[PDB]
């Protein structure tokens, strides 16, 4: 596939789910080889792995004494719709959560793409691999296109639940919503963090219940909102992913340490 960027600047805008404050997208495109980079207050941070700084409850990037924190969202429309060159500015310090999904940036950029002069340089999974941690267990191996299965095993009503994304189903997974069980929020809100939360950009569980009054998009959204934290992790590897994914109970912090290894590998 030939490398793409966008026809023209993009703007979104909204508060950022953990810092509760306003801030602001503006993607500009950018010419062949570029890649995808952040920049705010003059500084660039390529959207690669080297940059992490916290994954905890959001895979937040920096360099330079400046950060931007939740990046999994953008990053996985981006990845999806393999937009390869373009600069996200952020004026604000952290990705607009808007409906807690990737629907509006989806949207908005798929409508927008241009292709452009050069072959894709695809990041391919050349051997299988497994990375583990308390439990959760993500493995890759080779394959020739993105395929990505999650499953959850939850300690609420959802139970067990597994769902796969194979290209072309995009849009199975750009409409879930990032959620939160209500016995994990007072942890959240003593470290700092979801000060912008609210049930409009989160889906809330309960042991038993489901807050939000217009309930789940699908009985399964919350396993498919994870593959596509996945999807988006991945994108730190520097371009487009080719290999097949099993997550089983993974977050941005298992994700990245699989991204750190299979880079390592210079898979
Ligand atoms: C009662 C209003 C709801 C408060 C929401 C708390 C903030 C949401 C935390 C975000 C959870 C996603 C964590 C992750 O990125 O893996
Ligand atoms: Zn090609
Ligand atoms: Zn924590
Ligand atoms: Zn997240
Ligand atoms: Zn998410």
């Amino acid at each position: 596939g030939l490398e793409k960027t966008v026809k023209e600047k993009l703007s979104f805008e909204g508060v950022g789910i953990h810092t509760g404050e306003y801030s602001k997208l503006i993607i500009h495109p950018e010419k062949e080889g570029t890649g995808i980079r952040f920049f705010k207050n003059g500084v660039y941070i390529p959207a690669r792995h080297e940059f992490v700084v916290h994954t905890n409850h959001s895979t937040d990037l920096g360099f330079k004494g400046q950060r931007i924190k939740t990046v999994e969202h953008i990053l996985s429309v981006l990845h999806l719709l393999e937009i390869t060159n373009v600069t996200i500015e952020v004026i604000g310090n952290e990705i607009p959560i808007l409906d807690g999904s990737g629907w509006e940036f989806y949207e908005a950029i798929r409508k927008n793409i241009l292709n452009q002069n050069r072959e894709i340089d695809y990041f391919v999974v050349e051997e299988p691999i497994i990375v583990e941690d308390e439990g959760r267990l993500i493995k890759a191996e080779p394959s020739d296109t993105l395929e990505v299965t999650y499953e959850g095993e939850f300690k609420n009503f959802l139970g067990r639940q597994k769902f796969t994304f194979v290209e072309g189903n995009e849009e199975e997974i750009v409409l879930a919503r990032t959620f939160a069980f209500d016995w994990e929020i007072e942890h959240i809100k003593k470290v700092g963090l979801g000060k912008g939360g609210s049930l409009k950009n989160t889906l809330v569980l309960g042991k038993d219940k489901v807050y939000n009054p217009e309930g789940l998009r699908y009985e399964n959204e919350p396993v498919r909102h994870k593959v596509f934290d996945l999807i988006g992790d991945l994108y730190l590897l520097g371009s487009p992913v080719k290999g097949k994914f099993y997550s089983f109970r993974g977050g941005h912090s298992l994700n990245v340490k699989l991204v750190k290894e299979l880079a390592k590998k210079q898979k």
